[PDB]
């Protein structure tokens, strides 16, 4: 992903666009009950504790592009993953306006707290007064359609989230780049039954795990991976995406029947952005947030392992080349052994910067000890081992419980937090009930018992 240029919006005939500077992040009741280091991230140019230029630290994400076009290797890649995904007889009409709209089965309706980006956003139209969620009325919105048309620019936003004290003073915060509702819609129409069919199909012939249930998920993985485990992080992988991969992305859909629309992909490949006062135009880059985000970063994930692997292991047979993709995280597996290290070196040449999974220092053997995949660990059931807990640390639960977006939601908050935590454990579990309940906030809240939990889960399955 690059930046092409950069420039007044009003140059190019484009209006101001407004976004909070404040954020909503506020010390919560639990605060000081619970051990955290995380800040709200910086918003602006004039927050104090910066430490560096701002505008350059969002941007610089952008580390440019590493390939032209889709080599040998990737049209291998291509060719493997297409023929995977053509096993799930995946519908490939287009879906009407009003799926696409309010939802149908394996694909939810349009999130309407959401923006509603451009021109919406500059006409101060929200997607309430759009969308009848109890009437389904289309007429609106497809009159929006006939007069702003698609391929709007994008609106980009700060993301409001907790970051280290680090990204806070080196002004690394993330960003959002919010698609026009129409685009949303559009894309959605195009690629409606692909969406639903991969969140119906988590697993190795998706190579997707997007739209799933960690709490049941869990327990089919290891059935599905081979016997040898890999993983890696990926630094700033929307950002550095060339447009080959755009490219060979465009391949796999035409392979599957969806050629029909594959210049949707060159909205998100080559695309321009609105942020403040400036508007700017960036060539590669998936824009993080749009419709269908995850999952063709998902799909670009399991063109990029396939390539590596053929290009550092020539012979490697693909077919038993067991993934599950989220977006750029990613638990993988082989029969045999393989280097990270290595292809973390093959990465380079295709624009890809990885390292290590799980910010360690070196590449080491990958196990089902300590492999996690969406930060969470895995831990068979002490009671029936063919259970699988989906275990994530309490460090990010308790830097998460000290902060809030708003009083109104404690309740939805905490107990999120609690169908996460007790995983760990009932030891675990019960400590942070009871320092929950050590203020009068937490005591008020209506929390789920251990066993409750317990039960509940084994109910689930
Ligand atoms: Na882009």
């Amino acid at each position: 992903g690059e930046i092409q240029w950069m420039r007044p919006s009003k140059e190019v005939g484009y209006p101001i666009i407004n976004a909070p500077s404040k954020t909503k992040l506020e010390p919560s009741a639990f605060h000081y009950v619970f051990e955290g280091v995380k800040e709200p991230a910086v918003l602006t140019k004039n927050d104090p504790r910066l430490k560096t230029d701002f505008e350059e630290a969002i941007f610089s994400k952008y580390v440019g592009n590493k390939i032209t076009e889709v080599d040998e290797y990737m049209k291998e890649a291509v060719d493997h993953y297409a023929g995977q995904l053509m096993s799930l007889d995946i519908n490939t009409e287009q879906m009407c306006l009003e799926d696409a709209m309010y939802g149908t089965d394996g694909l939810e309706a349009l999130d309407l707290s959401t923006s509603a980006g451009y021109p919406y956003v500059a006409m101060g139209k929200k997607k309430r007064d759009i969308l009848n969620k109890q009437t389904r009325d289309t007429k609106e919105m497809q009159k929006l359609l006939d007069t702003y048309g698609i391929n709007l620019p994008l609106v980009t936003y700060v993301k409001d989230e907790l970051r280290s004290k680090t990204k806070v003073e080196q002004g690394k915060s993330r960003l959002i780049e919010a698609s026009s509702l129409n685009d949303s819609v559009a894309m959605r129409m195009a690629f409606g039954n692909l969406y639903a069919a991969f969140h119906k199909n988590p697993g190795v012939i998706t190579g997707s795990a997007v739209g799933c249930d960690p709490d049941l998920f869990w327990s089919k993985i290891p059935v599905l991976m081979e016997e040898k485990l890999f993983a890696f992080d990926y630094t700033g992988y929307d950002a550095s995406l060339s447009p080959a991969w755009f490219e060979a992305l465009k391949m796999v859909l035409e392979k599957i029947g969806f050629g029909d629309r594959v210049d949707y992909i060159d909205y998100l490949n080559h695309s321009h952005h609105l942020y403040k006062n400036k508007t700017y135009c960036v060539k590669g880059g998936m824009p993080s947030g749009i419709s269908g985000t995850s999952i063709f970063n998902s799909m670009i994930n399991n063109l990029i392992i396939r390539t590596l692997l053929l290009k550092t292991y020539k012979g490697i047979d693909l077919d038993h080349l067991k993934m599950i993709a989220y977006g750029d995280d990613v638990i993988a597996s082989y029969p045999h052994e393989v280097d990270a290290s290595l292809l973390a070196q093959s990465g380079k040449d295709y624009g890809l910067t990885m390292t290590p999974a799980d910010k360690s220092a070196t590449f080491e053997t990958v196990t089902w000890e300590n492999v996690t995949f969406l930060k969470r660990f895995f831990r068979a059931d002490e009671k029936y081992p063919f259970l699988i807990h989906p275990v994530m640390p309490m460090k990010e639960i308790h830097e998460s419980i000290r902060w809030t977006k708003d009083p109104r939601n404690t309740q939805d908050h905490v107990r999120s937090l609690c169908l996460l935590a007790w995983h760990n454990g009932e030891e675990e579990y019960n400590k942070f009930l009871a320092k929950i309940r050590s203020v009068p906030i937490g005591r008020a809240l209506d929390l789920p018992e251990y066993s409750t939990l317990y039960d509940r889960w084994l109910d689930s399955f």
